[PDB]
């Protein structure tokens, strides 16, 4: 029982007979997979039984489209990254600016190392936010995890979160028993998540048993939010209105370390290693898993020839006002760090603080009508 | 499905820790599963590694359906129906209107014994269709089949179908070779299976690797078609405009017999036993696998307070114009026999002809300002 009968059954076919048809594909996985790599890795399994087929399924199912390259693969556990390193390493190097198999990732959650960021001009910066994801050692990741493992993650997380006090006193809302009123309240506060609709996620198996053992915790102040068992075991978000990113990041680090110490005592620390930093399902999110950002009104700078170039130079990214696929209603852009792996949490938020400060100074010159042609920084 | 099929850590959790939460689920699986059944069968697997969790996943994920009552489980191979018989048999009994473990599949080949059905009123009955499914013995079914297995089924099936002659002369059209426009036209014209959007198809693992090794075979005038590797290895279809169900059924039965003769001669017989008849993925499609029905315009009858009761009395199922996952458009309903095991093809098509003729007579009475109170049919 509970063995490898399934993969052994597939191994009755030759490697070419099981090899995916990637002729229409444009994703990182398809860029790297070869007939030889598939042949060499198809009989391998992690201790939990995760296989190369499981790693690549989403990339097989979702070819991609013209420009933006999707990753096209997932990890099912920490071991996936080692057992299938011959696939993941080139993907990680390509996705994360050349990060090599021998490179090390530096973690830094000491919020005191951030400099400034309490001052971001409220007239332009409408809100500040820091998000990360975390995995819990001892449990496989959402593509793979059993109902039993998922429930164990939820129990540990909820008991931990229920123990928090002061600024971090809060309450958990299971998706399965959520009242209509609770759901509406969470929507009003931009705290709700629903079953994923993205085929990139659905194709990996991560949505099984929905909504079993999924839920949302937030503190009474509505400034610290935790999603349980969505894309990763945990998603942890600190947010508030205005431009005190210093306070947002402080709260983020303190709450994250409080949770960490409880998990560590239970023998289930956050999944982490010196090479990849914090381990998560998607290779794109390794390292810090961190997206620190602001909603910032850039009426003129938005409509400027070098706007996309300035973001690139500052190592920043932009999205709409309502998320990843939105058109920035009014003039409000979601600006955040582009980096994840090979730089620390402090370094990434510092880039956001420093970069957003410069871009507000730039916009102030533009609304007067001065030239933005000297403040343009070197590529960071 | 997915990696979770072979998650080796399920061993490490208690049965009650892995047991699904089926509270407020309304499908046949959830009506039957118990803690004891789960405990008994959770450590079992078929020779290809299909497990109880794979059987039930769609019924966990899909508590209900917007249009019909669903079975909530699938088979992954022939052996599924034996290994997990204690779950399947009560579901089959419920779904097929009382078919007991001691009852036997029925067929004759006597399609000419259909009484009437050559003259369904074409003002109401816009098209007539008869389908069934077949599985190739020795290959796993769509929820579980590997890319290699699926490809093997496609290769042998196309070779066999290409040997059809006479009114059944046709050819194969691989899904990957169709343009978006060509695919959409075939779907709009009701010939080709939809994009992989069914909650059953998705949740159970049947959409993996799409569109690899899927396609449609058909004769030149598209009156006789075979889908390859959608929900079943084969779906054999006869259809045409208008109300000559007898002719549709003639073509179906003669064609199906030619197919099975060809497959047997090639050494690729279908999955079959004396109890369940022909074995297919969904328990609802066992026995003859036959779903015979019409697109019928019921503007008045569909608004009558006893519409659903009448359908139940007649043992007919209602679906949308674009099939099970769609709504009726322009009051055009897909009306077909609900049950497939414990009766023959002729009995099934006779039940459709008789029921549809009654419903058309009801529609006509309601159009004329008369009532149908006196015409409600006895429970079949
Ligand atoms: N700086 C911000 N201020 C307020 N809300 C934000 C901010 N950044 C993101 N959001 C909100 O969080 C949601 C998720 O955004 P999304 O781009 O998916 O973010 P992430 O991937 O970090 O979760 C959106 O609905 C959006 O309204
Ligand atoms: N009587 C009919 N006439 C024309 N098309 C039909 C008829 N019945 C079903 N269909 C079509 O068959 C396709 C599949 O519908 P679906 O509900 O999935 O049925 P099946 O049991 O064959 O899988 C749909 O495109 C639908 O419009
Ligand atoms: C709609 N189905 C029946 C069911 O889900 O019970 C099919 N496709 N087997
Ligand atoms: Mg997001
Ligand atoms: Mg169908």
């Amino acid at each position: 029982p509970f063995g490898n009968t399934h993969n052994k059954y597939k191994l009755n076919y030759k490697s070419e007979e099981e090899y995916p048809d990637l002729s229409k594909h444009n994703n990182h996985m398809a860029k790297v997979l070869t007939p030889d790599l598939y042949k060499k890795l198809r009989d391998k399994e992690t201790p939990s039984g995760f296989t190369l087929d499981d790693v690549i399924q989403t990339g097989v199912d979702n070819p991609g489209h013209p420009f933006i390259m999707t990753v096209g693969c997932v990890a099912g556990d920490e071991e996936s990254y080692t057992v299938f390193k011959d696939l993941f390493d080139p993907i990680i190097q390509d996705r994360h600016g050349g990060f090599k198999p021998t490179d090390k990732h530096k973690t830094d959650l000491n919020h005191e190392n951030l400099k400034g960021g309490d001052d971001l001009d409220p007239h332009y910066v409408l809100s500040s936010r820091v998000r990360t994801g975390k995995s819990i050692k001892g449990y496989t990741l959402p593509p793979h995890c059993s109902r039993g493992e998922r429930r164990a993650v939820e129990k540990l997380s909820v008991e931990a979160l229920n123990s928090l006090t002061g600024e971090f006193k809060g309450k958990y809302y299971p998706l399965k028993s959520m009242t209509e009123q609770e759901q509406q309240q969470l929507i009003d506060d931009h705290f709700l998540f629903d079953k994923p609709v993205s085929p990139l996620l659905l194709a990996s198996g991560m949505a099984r048993d929905w909504p079993d053992a999924r839920g949302i915790w937030h503190n009474d102040n509505k400034s610290f939010l935790v999603w349980v068992n969505e894309e990763d075991h945990l998603r942890v978000i600190s947010m508030e209105k205005g431009g005190n990113m210093k306070e947002v990041f402080r709260r983020f680090c303190v709450g994250l370390q409080k949770i960490e110490e409880i998990f560590k005592k239970a023998g289930h620390p956050f999944m982490w290693n010196e090479h990849l930093g914090y381990v998560l399902t998607c290779p794109s999110n390794l390292g810090t898993g961190l997206r620190g950002g602001v909603h910032v009104k850039l009426a003129h700078l938005s409509k400027h020839p070098k706007f996309e170039e300035i973001l690139t130079r500052l190592r920043l990214q932009k999205r709409g006002t309502g998320g990843v696929d939105t058109a920035a209603v009014g003039s409000v852009f979601d600006i955040s760090n582009a980096d994840r792996l090979g730089s620390s949490e402090v370094e990434q938020v510092q880039l956001v603080v420093d970069g957003v400060k410069l871009m507000v100074e730039m916009e102030k010159k533009l609304e007067k009508g001065q030239s933005i042609d000297d403040m343009i920084p070197a590529q960071k």
